[PDB]
């Protein structure tokens, strides 16, 4: 099919061009960060010489304290611009496009080779409570809306990605799946985040497994052709 790259999205009235030609997904409203309804210490690594970040060393790697619990350093991290854990704060985003798929509408696959525990995008969206979730449920159903954009985030927090979000929200289901989920802490408010789990290379989608709890018997057809395939989304 046709694919496309995460800078297309930064041009609005040609994107809805594109759109209109079939050639890029439908409009929605791009955001780099979270935006809610309802309104809401330093790690210990050693800062790392200029001749140990030139010899390829890194700086906040899988020893940081802060990483370990994962939570993103702020500025004031003793290894300061050096500092590898600030993914999500300096959007380090994995190389990927929006394609096209047979049945499960637009897509993300890897432009690159991606290793594994690489993080590939934030999912971004509005974050609601328990009430302004069911709502939308309903009026979601009631349009008769076929993609859903629903991620728990925490106890009474669910991102909703329908309206407003960023090319996260292509991510397609797969019961054998080669991305998963991460929650980590930025300035004392949790994000989620996608992660490899395995060497994903060029040209292959990207999937997770979508474990969001299933209400009714009734659910969404998987076609994600695994050898496993539950036959449903949910969990
Ligand atoms: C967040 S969206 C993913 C992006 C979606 N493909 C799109 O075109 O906007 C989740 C929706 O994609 C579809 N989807 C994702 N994985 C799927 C799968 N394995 N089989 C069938 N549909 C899938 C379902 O309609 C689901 O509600
Ligand atoms: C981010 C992402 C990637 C891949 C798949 C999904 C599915 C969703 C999703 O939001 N699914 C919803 C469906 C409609 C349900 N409706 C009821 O349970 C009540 C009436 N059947 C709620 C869950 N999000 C996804
Ligand atoms: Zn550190
Ligand atoms: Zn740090
Ligand atoms: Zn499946």
């Amino acid at each position: 099919g046709p694919s496309c790259v995460m800078d297309d999205f930064r041009d609005p009235q040609r994107w809805k061009e594109c759109a209109k030609q079939g050639k890029m997904p439908c409009y929605f409203d791009l955001i780099e960060e979270n935006v809610y309804l309802t309104e809401r210490m330093q790690c210990e690594c050693t800062p790392l010489s200029k001749d140990e970040r030139a010899q390829g060393e890194i700086a906040c790697g899988e020893d940081c304290l802060n990483r370990l619990l994962m939570i993103e350093c702020s500025s004031r991290c003793p290894n300061g611009d050096y500092c590898s854990n600030r993914r999500f704060q300096r959007k380090q985003h994995a190389d990927v496009e929006v394609i096209l798929t047979e049945k499960k509408g637009w897509g993300l696959r890897a432009a690159k080779d991606l290793p594994s525990n690489t993080f590939v995008l934030e999912y971004c969206g509005e974050v609601l409570d328990h009430k302004e979730f069911k709502a939308r449920v309903k009026e979601y159903a009631r349009n008769k809306n076929i993609h859903y954009y629903f991620m728990a985030l925490k106890n009474d927090e669910i991102i909703d990605a329908t309206q407003k979000g960023n090319c996260s929200r292509f991510m397609n289901h797969s019961c054998e799946p080669n991305c998963e989920t991460q929650k980590w802490t930025v300035n004392g408010q949790l994000r989620v985040g996608f992660f490899t789990t395995k060497l994903v290379p060029s040209g292959s989608e990207l999937t997770f497994d979508y474990q969001f709890q299933r209400y009714g018997k009734e659910a969404q057809k998987c076609f994600c052709g695994s050898a496993n395939c539950r036959g449903y989304l949910g969990g």
